[PDB]
């Protein structure tokens, strides 16, 4: 999730 969240924003 961390990974993801920091890409997404």
């Amino acid at each position: 999730l961390a990974e993801a969240l920091h890409g997404a924003l």
